[PDB]
């Protein structure tokens, strides 16, 4: 199984930003309240357009996310300085795209603006994440830290900002997206713990996980709510989701037979592999009409487990005749730290002069 073709990985769109003025009020604001030329500052003014400028056409690719960082964080430094925020003297109007209606939302509140950065860093994560074709170590390794940075991003979004200024980042919704980075970071975690020939004992409770993620995912997507609001995109989804917990649940199962084998209880291990070649089966009923690189996976675990429990029922038959019977999970990915004031990934404060 350390060689099994990948399963595709779902992303999240970047949000589309509009329109943030925050110079004329940043420079009624240094008049006013700190007594200075309010031309005294167009250069931190500039450099901050700039950043915006970048950040709001972030480059797909991991220079992106540097930038999506120090945006986000210069933000907060201007916040700490001007008061932009809900009700607050200098707040102007804040206009991002909810991204499943196509609807503009305004909030006068500078923590919008950082809300929909933050937001798009989770997305720009998400897709970094599911780009990588995952057969090399540095490139299993990344995919699983960029899910657990997606994940990251939309749990300090959910914990740490005024709750749904818009409908794609209300709580509910970020939980979903949250278990569902999560989920694939423990898939990408599980195909690096069988290429390094981990004990079965621990790949089958890896795999266990992966399920329970999925599976907390897919009661989300069944939310008549979350339904409604994600559209035809709940359909995609829960079909890609709702195979991966039969197909994760078979490898978990398949590794439980193999830990049968090591442990010489050949009638566990015939119990084992049936379940999983059954938890298969039902794996590829449900990837009806999904894409080859699904259907190259199931077909190749396939493989492995319906010729691993027919060679494990004849050897029970006719050499051990042991009786047949009738997994907890490893959670060790999780949500990466955002550290949106850290000057290591912000850089310099640009207003640090604005004492």
């Amino acid at each position: 199984m350390e060689a099994v073709p990948r399963m595709p990985m779902i992303w999240l769109d970047l949000k589309e930003a509009g329109d943030f003025h925050f110079q004329p009020a940043v420079k009624k604001f240094v008049l006013k309240n700190y007594g200075e030329n309010p031309e005294a500052y167009n250069e931190e003014l500039k450099k901050l357009e700039l950043l915006r400028q970048n950040a709001v056409r972030v480059p797909r690719d991991f220079e992106g996310c540097s930038v999506l960082r120090k945006y986000l964080g210069q933000l907060h430094y201007l916040q700490s300085r001007v008061p932009m925020g809900s009700g607050q003297e200098a707040a102007v109007p804040v206009t991002w795209t909810e991204i499943f209606s196509g609807k503009s939302v305004a909030h006068e509140d500078i923590k919008y603006e950082q809300a929909c950065i933050l937001y798009n860093l989770g997305a720009l994560h998400s897709m970094l994440g599911a780009m990588d074709k995952r057969v090399s170590e540095e490139g299993m390794k990344v995919s699983c830290t960029h899910f657990q940075c997606a994940a990251g991003a939309f749990a300090y979004l959910r914990e740490h900002f005024p709750q749904a200024y818009s409908v794609d980042m209300s709580r509910q919704i970020l939980t979903l997206n949250v278990n569902l980075m999560l989920g694939q970071a423990q898939e990408c975690l599980l195909e690096k713990s069988m290429l390094d020939n981990r004990k079965s004992f621990l790949v089958a409770r890896i795999s266990a996980q992966v399920v329970d993620y999925y599976k907390e995912a897919c009661r989300a997507l069944e939310n008549p709510d979350t339904a409604s609001l994600l559209g035809r995109i709940q359909k995609d989804w829960k079909k890609l989701v709702q195979m991966k917990i039969y197909y994760f649940a078979a490898v978990a199962h398949l590794h439980m037979g193999k830990q049968a084998e090591e442990q010489q209880k050949f009638g566990e291990r015939v119990a084992y592999f049936q379940s999983a070649l059954d938890k298969l089966n039902e794996a590829i009923k449900l990837a009806k009409g999904q894409p080859d690189t699904v259907q190259d996976a199931l077909r190749f675990t396939m493989d492995v487990i319906g010729g691993k429990y027919n060679s494990a029922k004849k050897d029970n038959d006719f050499i051990y005749h042991e009786a047949v019977p009738a997994v907890k999970g490893a959670p060790l990915v999780k949500p990466l730290p955002v550290n949106p004031t850290d000057p290591a990934v912000t850089g310099p404060d640009i207003f640090a002069k604005l004492v």
